[PDB]
């Protein structure tokens, strides 16, 4: 009734009053008070952190949740406004009828094989310090500010520590030198997450220092080998905050996207840098017959608060994705996709609109590779209508960082080699680790070793989805087999707590949940 305008007026005033930071500072003070009461982190971390966020978090709030149109529609109904914050949305596919489903034929004898190294979640802590308390109250330890191990306890290890601690640069430098046996590689995929988890005290200069430093360190050791990286979530500041392109000004993400451009011009062509400076994604031809696609999965992130304003296909990334897939289908080209956050962890509507595009172009896809989870995992795609036929699989390589309680490690994919008629699909992959227990030991030397090989330990005929599909339900029945998977799940450093059946099924359910908030995919695991 007459309350409808009063709503629109009040929200307008508060939004204006939030232009003035002193009130925002008060509003910020409250968020801190909550931070301590909820024990997200020690108070030292709260104050620093909140001060970073309040400015931008309040901006989106004024532009979205507390916008008069949106808010009034919620309290009073459609009569007075419209509430659409995380409303659902759809993507339109082309008018081309999908060709009959078709799987790749296995490679012929003597066919060349390509090696592709996969690096993700390096997470460099430039403040990392040996001897400091690994058990500190702060969300990140083993550094300056962590203090020192109380009561004659062992401090942070020299190369790293099995705890909430990221890596020292020397351990990262060590990784690059020990790729001899893992190589030679034809190209590399790098799905971001370079900074550490010390978000409560990260200036843009701190962020870009890691970008440049780490980028130069890679290009140096790799040399002529092209590296194709993707955007991670820890790479901007504030973390997870990735304003879509329609946002402009100093609060835009231009500083980051343009900084990446300079650092990566040697690796990428012109048309890819064009789109990268805009939305943090790109595509290009790495070799004849293949088309690589790097996605800015921060436009699917629940954490991206900028999506409150408009969560509907930010940057038109999905529509841009379809353009490329259809083009490759016309050419007959295959496709690999890399991104940081895997689709199973995206926003619901985003994830579903993605699932369907996979289903449509199952024949075009030759690979999907992701990270962010820091553990060794995968996710299988099925036909949309029935979720019965597996049609694609994504690989969730484990992180390089120890964060948390992990052995460092990276991933290497053996794929169909560079030759005409290549399917460009994965044939096998290998995982290498660093056994810190032995490296940080007295008189110990860093030694990278192959933890295992895929088809070897799991005895698979191929790396196609069906093989993995069978693999999942197999482990549901056999206990000892999962205990092995559990071991490799943690890069050779599993937890102490045994994984009970509920832990097991939870883990296994995730392997099928390539789509968010859909219990039907875990129907077969428990009746
Ligand atoms: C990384 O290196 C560490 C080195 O400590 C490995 O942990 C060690 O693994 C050995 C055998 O795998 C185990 O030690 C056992 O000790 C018993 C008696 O305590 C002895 O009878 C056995 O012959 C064996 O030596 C134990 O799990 C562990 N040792 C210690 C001192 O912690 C770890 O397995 C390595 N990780 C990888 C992925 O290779
Ligand atoms: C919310 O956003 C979607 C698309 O994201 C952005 O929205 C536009 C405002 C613009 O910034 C685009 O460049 C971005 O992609 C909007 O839906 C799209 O709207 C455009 C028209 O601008 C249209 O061409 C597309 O077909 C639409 N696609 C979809 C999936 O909706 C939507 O209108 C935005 N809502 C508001 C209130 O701005
Ligand atoms: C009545 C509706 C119930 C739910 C409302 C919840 C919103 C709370 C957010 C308040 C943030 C504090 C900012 C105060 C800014 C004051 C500006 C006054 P001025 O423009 O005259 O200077
Ligand atoms: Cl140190
Ligand atoms: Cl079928
Ligand atoms: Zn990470
Ligand atoms: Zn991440």
């Amino acid at each position: 009734n007459l309350t409808c305008p009063a709503c629109k007026v009040l929200f307008t005033a508060l939004n204006h009053g939030l232009k003035k930071e002193p009130n925002v500072a008060r509003v910020g003070s409250v968020a801190i008070k909550i931070c301590k009461m909820l024990n997200i982190a020690p108070l030292d971390v709260c104050q620093s952190a909140v001060h970073l966020f309040e400015d931008d978090v309040v901006e989106v709030w004024t532009r979205s949740v507390l916008s008069p149109s949106e808010a009034c529609g919620l309290l009073l109904g459609s009569s007075c406004g419209h509430w659409d914050i995380f409303s659902t949305w759809n993507i339109s596919l082309p008018s081309v009828p999908k060709p009959p489903p078709k799987p790749p034929s296995p490679p012929a004898p003597g066919a060349p094989v390509s090696r592709v190294l996969f690096l993700t979640d390096l997470h460099w802590d430039h403040e990392y310090l040996e001897g400091t308390d690994p058990y500190c109250a702060d969300p990140l330890c083993c550094r300056r500010g962590s203090g020192w191990p109380p009561n004659s306890q062992k401090g942070a290890g020299f190369w790293g520590e099995y705890s909430k601690c990221d890596l020292p640069l020397r351990t990262l430098e060590s990784l690059l030198k020990g790729l001899g046996p893992a190589g030679p590689f034809e190209m590399v995929y790098w799905t971001g997450d370079i900074p550490a988890h010390d978000v409560w005290q990260q200036s843009r200069q701190d962020q870009l220092r890691a970008l440049t430093t780490i980028t130069d360190l890679v290009r140096k050791f790799l040399g002529p080998v092209p590296v194709y990286p993707a955007v991670g979530n820890h790479e901007s500041t504030p973390v997870n905050g990735f304003p879509p392109p329609f946002i402009k000004g100093n609060q835009s993400s231009q500083w980051l996207y343009e900084a990446m451009a300079k650092a990566w011009e040697p690796w990428l062509p012109a048309d890819a840098l064009h789109t990268l400076r805009i939305g943090g994604f790109y595509a290009l031809t790495p070799r004849p017959g293949l088309r690589l696609i790097s996605l800015n999965m921060n436009f699917c992130s629940r954490e991206n608060f900028w999506l409150l304003i408009n969560s509907t296909d930010p940057a038109g990334q999905l529509q841009w994705l379809v353009e490329e897939l259809q083009a490759a289908e016309n050419r007959g080209d295959k496709v690999h996709i890399i991104g940081h956050i895997p689709p199973g962890h995206c926003l619901k509507s985003w994830s579903w609109n993605y699932y369907k595009i996979i289903a449509r172009y199952e024949n075009t896809l030759a690979g999907q590779f992701f990270g962010h989870t820091h553990v060794d995992e995968f996710e299988i795609f099925y036909d949309e209508e029935t979720l019965s036929r597996p049609l694609a699989v994504a690989f969730l390589a484990p992180s390089a960082t120890t964060f948390i309680n992990l052995n460092p490690g990276y991933r290497v994919y053996q794929i169909d080699g560079n030759y005409p008629g290549s399917s460009h699909v994965v044939l096998d992959h290998e995982t290498y680790i660093l056994n810190l227990t032995q490296a940080n030991a007295a008189g110990g030397t860093p030694s990278w070793k192959r933890l295992y090989r895929a088809r070897e330990t799991y005895g698979l005929p191929d790396a196609m989805p069906a093989s993995w599909h069978n693999l999942v339900y197999r482990m549901r029945d056999d206990e000892q087999l999962f205990q092995t998977f559990w071991f490799l799940y943690h890069k050779g450093h599993p937890p102490s707590e045994p994984c009970g059946t509920p832990c097991r099924l939870a883990t296994l359910c995730a392997q099928l949940s390539a789509r968010a908030d859909s219990p039907a995919l875990c129907r077969h695991l428990m009746p």
